């Protein structure tokens, strides 16, 4: 489409820059080559350690007016040691401050699962599981509502979060704002359609994270499945002369769903950007969704004894 519509009028871009893993020394040329290419939104989080360094390229594209601010789709997210209610204006202002921007366009709540508050980003026990604080992601919420009451935030959202936990914060006596996006892992191999027509159904847009399966995450070990490299879709990526990158990246956008791929080198960027110049055809798009291995890159098992863990359950 190349933008869906959140429920508060505003245009979101379906394409967008990632910015989980890109060094703070190739960010801002990531940041500022995308914004070049055309991209309008750019997706960013306080624990990926490098907002200023987004900051850098945006103030650089908007002082030098090849984009106006009402042009541009920032998002940032809430990290779980700020869940606690006092702690969320703050972490929103560090990351505007950072980003050098006056109000988010959307700000998520990363992760249901809040860890004690501290600076260290996952405060781990003896045992190596991570700490919990004493809250619960609808306090979160109402904090949330707060930065939009003031004109922090444009809207505000969650991310990984599983259909009951969106149903508390829907059911939420007060509720005045309802999460405008819920940003998941979804591609071929988790293929998301319960919770992805959930939140469709309940008026939530989608945002499709990891679309390549991320073959930069840490934890990858040799034996991992290589969404990219896997034969079947660079099979069906030869029909269309087109990558296996950017059709795994056109799925998501023909299923209705934000995709925001990263990307730091110049090249893949532009790649990634010429992904609007064709369609998959819907037996394409069959044998895409059949690949549902259930296989979760970002899974957190460091959290999995949390009571707000997403994932032990169905969706
Ligand atoms: N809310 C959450 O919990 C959450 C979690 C994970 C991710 N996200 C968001 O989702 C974004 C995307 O996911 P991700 O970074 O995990 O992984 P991803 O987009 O699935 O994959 C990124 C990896 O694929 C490579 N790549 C990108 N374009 C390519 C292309 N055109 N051809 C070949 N390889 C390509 C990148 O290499 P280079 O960068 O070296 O080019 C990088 O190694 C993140 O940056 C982040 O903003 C959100």
């Amino acid at each position: 489409a190349s933008h869906l519509v959140l429920y508060t009028g505003a245009k979101m871009p379906i394409l967008g820059l990632g910015t989980w893993k890109s060094p703070p020394g190739k960010v801002t040329e990531a940041v500022k080559v995308a914004i070049d290419l055309g991209y309008r939104h750019i997706d960013c989080a306080h624990v990926y350690q490098n907002e200023n360094e987004v900051g850098l390229g945006l103030q650089e594209k908007l002082q030098g007016q090849v984009v106006k601010r009402e042009d541009l789709f920032i998002v940032s997210k809430l990290w779980c040691t700020d869940h606690e209610k006092n702690l969320v204006k703050g972490a929103c202002q560090t990351t505007l401050r950072d980003l050098k921007l006056d109000y988010l366009d959307l700000y998520l709540i990363h992760w249901p699962t809040g860890f004690k508050p501290g600076k260290d980003p996952f405060p781990l026990d003896g045992d190596g599981n991570v700490v919990p604080d004493e809250s619960d992601f609808v306090e979160t919420w109402e904090a949330m509502e707060e930065l939009v009451d003031e004109g922090l935030v444009k809207a505000i959202g969650v991310s990984n979060f599983n259909h009951l936990q969106v149903e508390k914060i829907l059911n939420k006596p007060g509720l005045k704002y309802k999460p405008a996006v819920n940003q998941i892992e979804v591609h071929p191999y988790l293929t998301q359609e319960k919770l992805i027509e959930y939140c469709k159904s309940k008026g939530i847009v989608v945002t499709a994270y990891s679309p390549l399966g991320s073959p930069d995450r840490p934890w990858a070990k040799p034996e991992d499945p290589s969404l990219l490299e896997d034969p079947r879709i660079k099979a069906i990526a030869a029909k269309y002369n087109k990558t296996t990158a950017q059709v795994l990246i056109r799925f998501p956008m023909q299923r209705n769903l934000i995709v925001i791929p990263k990307s730091v080198t110049p090249e893949r960027i532009a790649e990634n950007f010429q992904v609007f110049d064709f369609e998959l055809s819907p037996e394409d798009m069959n044998t895409l969704l059949s690949y549902n291995r259930n296989w979760r890159v970002c899974a957190l098992m460091s959290c999995a004894s949390h009571k707000d863990y997403p994932f032990h359950e169905e969706y």
